[PDB]
RNA sequence: CGCGGUAAUUCCAGCUCCAAUAGCGUAAUUUAAGUUGUUGCAGUUAAAAAGCUCGUAGUUGGACUUUG
């Protein structure tokens, strides 16, 4: 019944770390009282890790879109308890969505925004800072040729992201593949 | 543009000198002309903003969608 955790699309085999991951998901389930109404509902679809530096690797668990909204709801409490079991590890969920290419050149075939290219991207950059909420974006461009984009977050909940600032800039682009520090306004 | 009204560098002549030269002078069009201006002009007082606003055609129209 682990294995009803985990829907990895086109009905592919887990690997050997999705598994643990959902081997890790079914325990929380029966173990933690708290979490016991919640997790009955959530599943996943696919994991990864992901080296951020010093030997520290970062668990990237991506979710369905349908239910990304209820991950949130249990999102502080869930990291928490799966960090444990993965120790040295931090937890970061992600929903799934699609990237649809521009139609070519004189096209009638529409694309909705949200599959947009630019839109995943910048909604990738929201879930990854959960429970943290940007404030502000500015994207310097270096006279070298390269650009790196600043990221403000809520100082509110600095508590639960200062210490994940290194992951989130090494997951970020590995999912996307730009440059991005995150930081602070001074309030 | 001006010269000539009794001491004319300018007219009529001689001399001398100058330019082009087997050629040179005189009586539509290009250049000069950024004086027709697309490149590229003007409009306070020199020529030139409609008394004022609406308004169709015309002309002109913010940003955003695959990057690395
Ligand atoms: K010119
Ligand atoms: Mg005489
Ligand atoms: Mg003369
Ligand atoms: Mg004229
Ligand atoms: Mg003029
Ligand atoms: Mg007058
Ligand atoms: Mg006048
Ligand atoms: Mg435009």
């Amino acid at each position: 019944t682990s294995k009803q955790k985990i829907h990895k699309d086109k009905a592919a085999e887990p690997s050997e770390h999705e598994v643990s991951v959902g081997q890790a998901f079914f325990d929380l389930e029966n173990t933690n009282q708290e979490l016991k109404s919640e997790l009955k509902d959530l599943y996943i679809n696919s994991a990864t890790q992901i080296d951020v530096s010093g030997n520290r690797k970062a668990v990237v668990i991506h979710v369905p879109y349908r239910l990304r909204k209820a991950f949130r709801k249990v999102h502080v409490r869930l990291v928490r308890e799966l960090e444990k079991k993965f120790s040295g590890k931090d937890v970061i969920f992600i929903a799934t969505r699609r990237i649809v290419r521009p139609p070519k050149r004189g096209s009638a075939a529409q694309r909705p925004r949200t599959r947009t290219l630019t839109s995943v991207h910048d909604a990738i950059l929201e879930d990854l800072v959960v429970p943290a909420e940007i404030v502000g974006k500015r994207t310097r461009y270096r006279v070298d040729g390269s650009k790196i984009m600043k990221v403000y977050l809520d100082p509110k909940e600095r508590n639960n992201t200062e210490y994940k600032l290194e992951t989130f800039s090494a997951v970020y682009r590995k999912l996307s593949g730009k440059d991005v520090v995150f930081e602070y306004p001074i309030t």
